[PDB]
């Protein structure tokens, strides 16, 4: 009479955590959702044969609509497990679903997997100065988000660092690069002409975190905007102002641009 | 020639994900570090047993200080695996010790696992919403810092969550415990008078993440500055403004008054 909300990773089946492996082994029924995240090192397949079990995955609607009509039913009378990308309450609304689950006389465990979230560290920005995070919505129609573009000035304005989370289609098969957020972000520029990002902003990004070689790259958006970063999911960081060693990994490690490293204290 | 930082995740040895357990294991050195935190919920013992290596600690003067003579050598012609808990990376020293390695001639790639930063989703609070992050250190002799009172202030003023490490002695394995930590943070209130941290004060503990019975409270300072929170390690959130459907998670998941409904959102 369990549910395990189990986090998958940043990029391969194997990214799970032990924990979450040996006990999604011994679920009786295992549900999953592909939409929030995108793994780009694995398949559907893998994480079956890693896991042993038949993997029914949930589209947007299953869940936010029917998850209490699809999954919390069986919950009731067995142990059931729900995978999801990356930890299954960073960046999601699946947090809500526990509450569900409460209201549904189900116990519900959570096992968590390396996030984005975190994950932002191999950046050698120091975690602890990043400030409130934001998405990069894809404009549609007549509606174009901005709103993540003030959290860049505010977070700027105290020097903490912006984690920029990348938006997802993933019926459509659509992951934003960083360079489509970083022409979004200059479009955005010309409208509220707030000197929050132009072509000599520094930016850093990191794509295919988990994988052994993520593209981890910093520099200024004139430079990086038309760079290719190689395949999703991306992220993009604008920096606050750095210390001198992050800049020294910055450019060490991401090859940023020398000139970083003199920093204006 | 290759060199692995490897998370060891949260509270056990079955925090580690798969990815990295197999990696140590192919390893023909195993090295990892116990100064920045600890793995409450498990020993070294039980980990060397998980991993099937003998595991070579190291304090952190052999990592800050000797690490290019201790771990980079053997890892010029071995294939070396450096563990640290949580993700690697987020401990702040930690990054610049991959540009010790490109310096070295030594490859190095790193192995992630969940951190506290993401973890701390499951309180329920949003992880955008959170603002600068700090440390709440022990005063002593003549020192009283209090830097950690200005972060929430900042934060808190513009609708932010601040997550609050406590301070650690790992070596003499002693833990600052939230209650401390809400005693300390009266005694700055009551120095610095900003209205920041008051008996009225909503805030969340969070005990033993990655157990799969964590302590999850929420509540007023009032409340909760008494309560048994359990075992370390423990983690103090002060909430900004909450969204109702934080307040009701925190509610019905953390056993909040009521009260946060209408006064918190
Ligand atoms: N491996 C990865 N590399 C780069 N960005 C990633 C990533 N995994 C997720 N993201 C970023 O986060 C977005 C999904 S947001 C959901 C995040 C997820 N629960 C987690 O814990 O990571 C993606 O569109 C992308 O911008
Ligand atoms: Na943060």
């Amino acid at each position: 009479m369990v549910l395990y909300f189990i986090g998958l990773g940043l990029y391969d089946e194997r990214d799970i955590t032990v924990k979450g492996l040996e006990i999604a082994k011994k679920c009786d029924y295992v549900f999953a959702e592909f939409y929030t995240s995108l793994m780009a090192g694995t398949t559907l397949g893998r994480i079956q044969k890693l896991i042993g079990k038949e993997i029914r995955v949930l589209s947007r609607e299953d869940v936010e609509l029917n998850f209490e009509n699809i999954v919390l039913p069986l919950a009731k009378e067995n142990d059931v497990a729900f995978l999801t990308p990356g930890d299954p309450l960073v960046a999601t609304t699946h947090a809500e679903l526990r509450i569900r689950a409460k209201r549904a006389g189900v116990e519900s465990y959570v096992i968590h997997a390396p996030s984005i979230y975190s994950a932002v560290g191999i950046t050698g920005l120091h975690i602890y100065k990043f400030g409130k995070s934001a998405t990069v919505a894809y404009p549609e129609g007549n509606w174009f988000p901005t709103s993540y573009y003030d959290v860049i000035k505010e977070n700027a304005e105290r020097g903490l660092h912006t984690l920029l989370f990348l938006d997802i289609k993933a019926e459509k098969r659509m992951y934003m690069t960083a360079n489509e957020a970083m022409e979004l972000l200059l479009k955005v520029e010309d409208m509220k002409k707030g000197g929050v990002m132009t072509d000599d902003t520094l930016v850093v990004v990191l794509a295919r975190a988990g994988s052994l070689n993520p593209t981890i790259r910093a520099g200024y958006v004139k430079d990086l905007i038309r760079e290719d970063f190689g395949d999703p999911p991306h992220i993009l960081i604008v920096p606050g102002k750095l210390h001198i060693v992050e800049a020294e990994y910055l450019v060490e490690i991401a090859g940023a641009p020398r000139e970083i490293l003199r920093v204006n204290v």
